[PDB]
């Protein structure tokens, strides 16, 4: 239906980050040289993100299933929408949101 | 529908049944307040998946989390043990049902 | 069908071989009573996967329910080597079989 | 690849272990049970195989990888080349390639 | 081909960057003279994936394995940052490619 879910806004809304809505995920990337070492993905308008990552449970988990989320878009062409933080270049991925429909 | 078995494994507990599920969201949140794996319906509904550190409830919730993204990437259909007292609501249990099955 | 290398491991066995079977749901439960995996075939019959801590046989168990979501997201069969000894019976082998592969 | 490519090859033939080329493998079977406990493969000429495995870091990720070709390629159909030991019975896979068709 | 990001990221270490790779085979080797994971192109060319035993490159060596394997399973294609330092060139950063986005 397009439009990231009420409640991925929300909660969204009440942090510093940036909602971003109905990307096309097209480049997901690995990367372990020691200045650039992380994972990224590409959006279809050459916008670039930095998936977070946390070693200890929980985060370890959901930043597990952002980059399952992330490969899954970019194999299946589904959208996401993405709770991204505008400190760093590139911005980083709060929150990930895959939509089968809005 | 829901097995039997799921069915009265749900009634054993405090928990309601929810049946013919249709998830077309699977998000992972770490913000500070809102930090979970959720799912949301094609009406809006929205859960939280358990989570669990420790053995051997870190393998069930591994495959509630594997369960919730088929089922978005497919339009495969659930059926969720989930209690109402929390909101979201928290998946305690679920069935993935195949293609052409029951209902 | 069952590979004659399954067949005559589950026939060393005091456990039962089922044979070409679809299975239609796959369950995670973290409800303490009935904590667990669990599958259910097309003719409504209810499967333990078996689960262990420790190397080697988390492999092995990981590896069960792999196989068991393959088949049901697939609609591809299975052999499994079950114990009566309790219901629902546990699975200590399964075979997932490759689609038009025989019976 | 009409065949196991030239590097595969060449690494199989400096082991005791022999090559076998072309498979498709058609079962794939996870067992606990006290004397048979492993992972095998089966293939369309009812030859048997046990997938390795190992604890330690780094032979888990590649016996890891092993599981993951092999249960591929009885979904995919896609074949395989191996590079399995007759020292037991059944043969251990002792490397694999996993293999597009062409 | 690869996006500019990638580009820049590779042009800033002493690996090279190939674009457009068709991977057709996937290699695990526990051989221990040869023990690694490995790609080949289809034009026979071959490299090694890089991994770590800890945090956080263990994650990223997990993704460029899922990656390879994506890329030999769907012939999506990759742009890589290889060294030659070593014999097979060894895989510092990898790009997956979505079909139909191309190059």
């Amino acid at each position: 239906g397009s439009g990231a879910s009420q409640f991925f806004k929300d909660n969204c809304n009440r942090t510093t980050a940036s909602l971003v809505e109905g990307v096309e995920l097209t480049k997901y990337i690995s990367d372990i040289n020691n200045n650039t070492d992380g994972m990224y993905v590409v959006s279809s308008t050459g916008g670039v993100w930095r998936i977070s990552r946390a070693k200890d449970y929980p985060d370890n988990v959901m930043t597990a299933e952002m980059r399952k989320i992330a490969m899954a878009a970019v194999l299946s062409g589904m959208r996401v929408n993405m709770c991204a933080s505008p400190a760093s270049s590139p911005n980083v991925i709060w929150a990930i949101e895959l939509e089968a429909e809005g």
